[PDB]
């Protein structure tokens, strides 16, 4: 079975769904489709996702295979081979200008500002006072969050699930996928996410679920996975998290209606605990 998702577009007033009920369903499901702006070139990102794992013999992006987590002082970044079919290149915004090719950093900036606009629509729909958005979002209601532009390749020769079931860590994931494999578990049945290369997939992460757990319409971090791939597959995603630097962590908060924000845990703590549960 395949999920019937709502489609939205960024317009003059923010996220535009077909109607208010459609937006309600999309937000309650925790996953929806977002039209890719026509001016936005994704071809360099798509090529990077197809090449990053192939090593320095493959121009212009294969060389990023050689950049392991040590080159960054942050074990989460660089090239990672996972226990599932997936292998990844992960890089946080603070390194894009220095480390990514210039056109890949440009892509990451476009996606940051786009995700910024998406997140502020969601925050307004949740009824959180505007002056709490910055702390509630760890800077992502502006542009001071932590942002990962992450590229994925599924090694079909590996006899694993493509990517185990998990929820994302942060507030918003903007996912660029062009092939089948992504599945979501809204309402206790797994469903394929329909493929539409003219749309991003948008879903919420654990920090959105924590943030809104006490609101009148709590939003959920959708459980999703990538089924076992018989041929190779690639994708990439822009992930927005509470500012989670090694030295400067913005914290994870739950909004208490009529009271304010209360601290739950750290942003890096959440990413580490989540990343443990997925792969072990
Ligand atoms: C360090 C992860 C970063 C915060 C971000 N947050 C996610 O939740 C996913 C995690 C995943 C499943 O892609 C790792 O394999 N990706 C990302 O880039
Ligand atoms: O490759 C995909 O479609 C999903 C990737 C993903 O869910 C992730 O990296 O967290
Ligand atoms: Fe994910």
């Amino acid at each position: 079975r395949t999920a019937d998702l709502e489609r939205a577009r960024l317009g003059d007033d923010g996220l535009d769904f077909q109607d208010d009920a459609a937006q309600a369903r999309a937000f309650a499901q925790g996953v929806f489709l977002l039209e890719i702006p026509e001016w936005l070139d994704l071809s360099a990102g798509d090529r990077f996702a197809r090449q990053f794992f192939q090593g320095t013999g493959v121009e212009p992006y294969g060389k990023y295979r050689d950049l392991s987590s040590e080159h960054f002082g942050d074990e989460l970044l660089g090239y990672h081979s996972r226990v599932d079919q997936l292998e990844q290149f992960l890089l946080e915004r603070r390194f894009w200008g220095e480390v990514y090719p210039s056109e890949i950093a440009t892509l990451g900036e476009h996606l940051t500002l786009l995700s910024h606009r998406v997140l502020r629509s969601v925050l307004a729909s949740a009824g959180i006072p505007e002056e709490d958005w910055h702390r509630a979002s760890g800077g992502c209601s502006e542009t001071n969050g932590s942002y990962h532009l992450t590229f994925n390749h599924y090694r079909s020769a590996h006899q694993d699930i493509g990517l185990s079931s998990h929820k994302d860590d942060g507030f918003i994931t903007v996912l660029r996928t062009t092939a089948q494999g992504l599945e979501v578990n809204r309402d206790d049945v797994w469903e394929k996410v329909p493929v539409d290369p003219a749309c991003f997939v948008v879903n919420f992460g654990l920090s959105m679920e924590i943030l809104t757990s006490a609101c009148v319409t709590p939003l959920s971090a959708i459980m999703h996975r990538v089924s076992h791939q018989n041929f190779d597959r690639s994708s990439f995603g822009h992930f927005s998290s509470s500012r989670c630097l090694p030295g400067a962590d913005d914290g994870i908060y739950r909004y208490l209606p009529s009271a304010g924000l209360e601290r739950v845990c750290g942003s890096r703590e959440l990413i580490e605990e989540n990343d443990h549960e997925i792969y072990m």
